[PDB]
Protein backbone atom coordinates (compact mmCIF):
# COMPACT_ATOMS: atom_id res chain seq x y z
CA UNK A 1 0.00 0.00 0.00
CA UNK A 2 0.94 3.71 -0.90
CA UNK A 3 0.67 5.88 2.50
CA UNK A 4 0.61 9.27 2.54
CA UNK A 5 1.09 9.89 6.38
CA UNK A 6 2.52 7.54 8.84
CA UNK A 7 3.11 8.69 12.35
CA UNK A 8 4.92 12.15 12.48
CA UNK A 9 5.93 11.64 8.96
CA UNK A 10 3.69 13.47 6.06
CA UNK A 11 5.19 12.74 1.59
CA UNK A 12 6.70 16.22 0.75
CA UNK A 13 8.66 16.86 4.23
CA UNK A 14 12.63 17.64 4.06
CA UNK A 15 14.23 14.66 5.96
CA UNK A 16 17.88 13.41 6.26
CA UNK A 17 18.69 9.98 4.32
CA UNK A 18 21.64 7.75 5.17
CA UNK A 19 23.58 6.74 1.96
CA UNK A 20 26.26 3.63 1.38
CA UNK A 21 28.76 5.92 2.16
CA UNK A 22 26.92 6.07 5.88
CA UNK A 23 27.46 10.06 5.47
CA UNK A 24 23.58 11.00 5.65
CA UNK A 25 22.22 13.77 3.17
CA UNK A 26 19.21 16.49 2.77
CA UNK A 27 15.94 14.46 0.61
CA UNK A 28 12.25 15.20 0.22
CA UNK A 29 10.33 12.30 1.49
CA UNK A 30 8.59 11.13 -1.94
CA UNK A 31 6.79 8.07 -0.64
CA UNK A 32 5.60 5.77 1.86
CA UNK A 33 5.51 1.70 1.44
CA UNK A 34 3.72 -0.86 3.66
CA UNK A 35 5.61 -4.32 3.24
CA UNK A 36 3.84 -6.48 5.50
CA UNK A 37 3.76 -5.23 9.31
CA UNK A 38 7.17 -3.06 7.92
CA UNK A 39 7.33 0.72 6.58
CA UNK A 40 9.83 1.76 3.93
CA UNK A 41 10.76 5.64 3.28
CA UNK A 42 11.32 6.64 -0.50
CA UNK A 43 13.59 9.74 -0.43
CA UNK A 44 14.74 11.64 -3.45
CA UNK A 45 18.21 13.63 -2.07
CA UNK A 46 18.62 17.31 -3.04
CA UNK A 47 21.81 16.24 -4.97
CA UNK A 48 22.06 12.90 -5.85
CA UNK A 49 20.50 9.58 -5.90
CA UNK A 50 16.90 7.96 -4.83
CA UNK A 51 16.69 5.72 -1.98
CA UNK A 52 14.06 2.70 -0.52
CA UNK A 53 15.20 3.44 3.40
CA UNK A 54 13.86 1.35 6.52
CA UNK A 55 12.98 4.20 9.38
CA UNK A 56 16.17 3.89 11.21
CA UNK A 57 18.07 5.33 7.70
CA UNK A 58 16.08 8.74 8.05
CA UNK A 59 16.15 11.47 10.38
CA UNK A 60 13.80 14.45 10.87
CA UNK A 61 15.44 17.90 9.68
CA UNK A 62 14.31 19.52 12.40
CA UNK A 63 16.11 19.69 16.26
CA UNK A 64 14.72 17.83 18.89
CA UNK A 65 13.73 19.64 22.24
CA UNK A 66 16.24 18.74 25.01
CA UNK A 67 13.11 16.98 27.09
CA UNK A 68 12.23 14.67 24.10
CA UNK A 69 16.02 13.11 24.14
CA UNK A 70 17.82 10.88 26.56
CA UNK A 71 21.14 8.79 26.94
CA UNK A 72 20.48 6.04 24.58
CA UNK A 73 18.70 8.27 22.13
CA UNK A 74 19.64 7.53 18.18
CA UNK A 75 20.45 10.89 16.74
CA UNK A 76 22.47 12.54 13.58
CA UNK A 77 24.39 14.76 14.27
CA UNK A 78 27.12 17.41 12.87
CA UNK A 79 30.97 16.09 13.34
CA UNK A 80 33.10 19.07 12.74
CA UNK A 81 36.68 18.38 13.40
CA UNK A 82 37.89 21.65 11.49
CA UNK A 83 38.81 20.89 8.29
CA UNK A 84 35.52 18.42 7.78
CA UNK A 85 32.12 18.05 8.32
CA UNK A 86 29.96 15.28 8.38
CA UNK A 87 25.92 14.64 9.73
CA UNK A 88 26.55 10.92 10.90
CA UNK A 89 24.62 8.89 12.77
CA UNK A 90 25.36 7.86 16.54
CA UNK A 91 23.74 7.67 20.61
CA UNK A 92 23.36 10.65 22.96
CA UNK A 93 26.08 10.04 25.62
CA UNK A 94 25.06 13.02 28.10
CA UNK A 95 22.30 15.80 27.71
CA UNK A 96 23.40 19.55 28.32
CA UNK A 97 24.17 19.94 32.19
CA UNK A 98 26.43 22.59 33.98
CA UNK A 99 29.48 20.32 33.91
CA UNK A 100 29.55 19.55 30.43
CA UNK A 101 28.76 23.59 29.55
CA UNK A 102 25.16 22.34 28.17
CA UNK A 103 26.02 20.95 25.24
CA UNK A 104 25.03 16.68 24.12
CA UNK A 105 27.72 14.07 24.16
CA UNK A 106 27.30 11.98 21.34
CA UNK A 107 29.06 8.81 20.62
CA UNK A 108 29.06 8.41 16.60
CA UNK A 109 28.38 4.84 15.18
CA UNK A 110 32.35 4.54 14.25
CA UNK A 111 33.78 4.88 17.56
CA UNK A 112 34.50 9.02 17.69
CA UNK A 113 32.73 11.39 20.39
CA UNK A 114 31.92 14.60 19.91
CA UNK A 115 30.51 18.11 22.76
CA UNK A 116 27.54 19.31 19.85
CA UNK A 117 24.74 21.73 20.07
CA UNK A 118 20.73 21.38 20.22
CA UNK A 119 21.09 22.96 16.61
CA UNK A 120 23.56 20.19 15.25
CA UNK A 121 20.79 17.54 16.23
CA UNK A 122 18.76 15.28 14.27
CA UNK A 123 16.60 12.26 16.09
CA UNK A 124 16.17 9.42 13.35
CA UNK A 125 12.17 9.12 12.81
CA UNK A 126 12.18 5.12 13.51
CA UNK A 127 15.03 4.29 15.71
CA UNK A 128 14.95 0.01 16.93
CA UNK A 129 13.65 -0.17 20.56
CA UNK A 130 17.03 -1.44 21.76
CA UNK A 131 19.02 1.99 19.73
CA UNK A 132 22.04 0.66 19.59
CA UNK A 133 21.23 -2.69 17.48
CA UNK A 134 21.70 -1.22 14.13
CA UNK A 135 25.36 0.07 14.50
CA UNK A 136 27.28 -2.02 12.05
CA UNK A 137 30.42 -1.84 14.29
CA UNK A 138 30.26 -5.35 16.53
CA UNK A 139 32.64 -3.47 19.08
CA UNK A 140 30.98 -0.38 19.10
CA UNK A 141 27.68 -1.66 19.50
CA UNK A 142 28.52 -4.14 22.22
CA UNK A 143 30.34 -0.69 23.80
CA UNK A 144 27.00 1.49 23.49
CA UNK A 145 24.52 -1.49 24.93
CA UNK A 146 27.07 -1.39 28.06
CA UNK A 147 27.06 2.44 28.36
CA UNK A 148 23.56 3.28 27.84
CA UNK A 149 22.54 0.11 30.34
CA UNK A 150 24.81 1.19 33.16
CA UNK A 151 24.58 4.27 32.85
CA UNK A 152 25.18 6.77 34.81
CA UNK A 153 27.78 4.07 36.05
CA UNK A 154 30.81 5.69 34.00
CA UNK A 155 34.25 4.33 34.68
CA UNK A 156 37.02 7.42 33.26
CA UNK A 157 40.29 8.03 34.19
CA UNK A 158 41.79 11.28 35.24
CA UNK A 159 44.15 12.98 32.38
CA UNK A 160 45.87 15.97 32.67
CA UNK A 161 47.37 18.32 29.70
CA UNK A 162 50.81 18.00 29.02
CA UNK A 163 50.25 13.64 30.32
CA UNK A 164 52.22 11.41 28.18
CA UNK A 165 50.43 8.17 27.68
CA UNK A 166 49.49 5.10 25.27
CA UNK A 167 46.57 5.91 22.74
CA UNK A 168 45.71 3.23 20.91
CA UNK A 169 45.38 3.58 16.88
CA UNK A 170 44.84 0.58 14.32
CA UNK A 171 45.04 -2.14 17.19
CA UNK A 172 48.36 -0.90 18.32
CA UNK A 173 49.87 1.18 20.56
CA UNK A 174 51.05 4.84 20.15
CA UNK A 175 53.39 7.54 22.25
CA UNK A 176 50.89 10.87 22.80
CA UNK A 177 50.43 13.54 24.38
CA UNK A 178 46.80 14.88 26.32
CA UNK A 179 46.57 18.50 25.14
CA UNK A 180 43.31 19.47 26.21
CA UNK A 181 40.57 17.96 28.57
CA UNK A 182 36.93 19.38 27.73
CA UNK A 183 34.40 17.57 30.07
CA UNK A 184 34.23 13.97 29.53
CA UNK A 185 36.51 14.38 26.33
CA UNK A 186 40.55 14.56 26.17
CA UNK A 187 42.27 16.15 23.05
CA UNK A 188 45.43 14.09 21.97
CA UNK A 189 48.26 14.54 20.19
CA UNK A 190 49.86 11.32 18.40
CA UNK A 191 53.73 12.33 18.62
CA UNK A 192 54.46 9.86 15.36
CA UNK A 193 52.27 12.09 13.14
CA UNK A 194 51.33 15.06 14.90
CA UNK A 195 47.62 14.32 14.64
CA UNK A 196 45.02 14.90 17.61
CA UNK A 197 41.90 13.17 17.85
CA UNK A 198 39.30 13.80 20.64
CA UNK A 199 38.46 10.51 23.08
CA UNK A 200 36.18 9.64 25.88
CA UNK A 201 37.66 9.61 29.02
CA UNK A 202 36.03 6.58 29.36
CA UNK A 203 37.50 5.04 26.33
CA UNK A 204 39.82 1.92 26.01
CA UNK A 205 41.74 3.92 23.00
CA UNK A 206 43.38 5.21 26.44
CA UNK A 207 46.19 3.47 27.94
CA UNK A 208 44.96 4.08 31.20
CA UNK A 209 41.52 3.25 30.42
CA UNK A 210 42.55 -0.04 29.05
CA UNK A 211 44.35 -1.34 32.23
CA UNK A 212 41.89 0.40 34.97
C1 LIG B 1 31.75 10.58 13.07
C2 LIG B 1 33.07 11.08 12.56
N1 LIG B 1 33.64 10.23 11.46
C3 LIG B 1 32.82 10.24 10.20
C4 LIG B 1 33.21 9.16 9.25
C5 LIG B 1 35.06 10.61 11.19
C6 LIG B 1 35.98 10.46 12.38
N2 LIG B 1 37.35 10.80 12.03
C7 LIG B 1 38.14 9.93 11.41
O1 LIG B 1 37.80 8.76 11.19
C8 LIG B 1 39.50 10.41 11.04
C9 LIG B 1 40.58 9.92 11.76
C10 LIG B 1 41.88 10.15 11.34
N3 LIG B 1 42.97 9.72 12.12
C11 LIG B 1 44.11 9.23 11.61
O2 LIG B 1 44.25 9.02 10.41
N4 LIG B 1 45.08 8.93 12.50
C12 LIG B 1 45.11 9.24 13.93
C13 LIG B 1 46.58 9.06 14.29
C14 LIG B 1 47.01 7.94 13.34
N5 LIG B 1 48.52 7.86 13.14
C15 LIG B 1 48.91 6.77 12.18
C16 LIG B 1 50.35 6.84 11.76
C17 LIG B 1 49.30 7.81 14.43
C18 LIG B 1 48.75 6.82 15.42
C19 LIG B 1 46.29 8.26 12.04
C20 LIG B 1 42.11 10.87 10.18
C21 LIG B 1 41.06 11.37 9.46
C22 LIG B 1 39.77 11.15 9.89
CL1 LIG B 1 38.50 11.98 9.06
Amino acid sequence: ENLYFQGDLIVSMRILGKKRTKTWHKGTLIAIQTVGPGKKYKVKFDNKGKSLLSGNHIAYDYHPPADKLYVGSRVVAKYKDGNQVWLYAGIVAETPNVKNKLRFLIFFDDGYASYVTQSELYPICRPLKKTWEDIEDISCRDFIEEYVTAYPNRPMVLLKSGQLIKTEWEGTWWKSRVEEVDGSLVRILFLDDKRCEWIYRGSTRLEPMFSM
